[PDB]
């Protein structure tokens, strides 16, 4: 079956506004590729989404387990 897991999929869930570059626009019913995690501190991460690259908070989005159905 499955080896190993690459990156990690998280599910939009709540609409977010990106304030400055850094910050990534994220809105409700969208998948960001998680491309590295964040410090000890939770409530904060980095995803790629439309082709960009910026910190999100993580409790707006949610971490997905895995497909069942489709």
């Amino acid at each position: 079956g499955s080896s190993g897991s690459s990156g990690d999929y998280c599910k939009v869930i709540f609409p977010y506004e990106a304030q400055n570059d850094d910050e990534l626009t994220i809105k409700e019913g969208d998948i960001v590729t998680l491309i590295n995690k964040d410090c000890i501190d939770v409530g904060w991460w980095e995803g790629e989404l439309n082709g960009r690259r910026g910190v999100f908070p993580d409790n707006f989005v949610k971490l997905l387990s895995g497909p069942s159905s489709g």
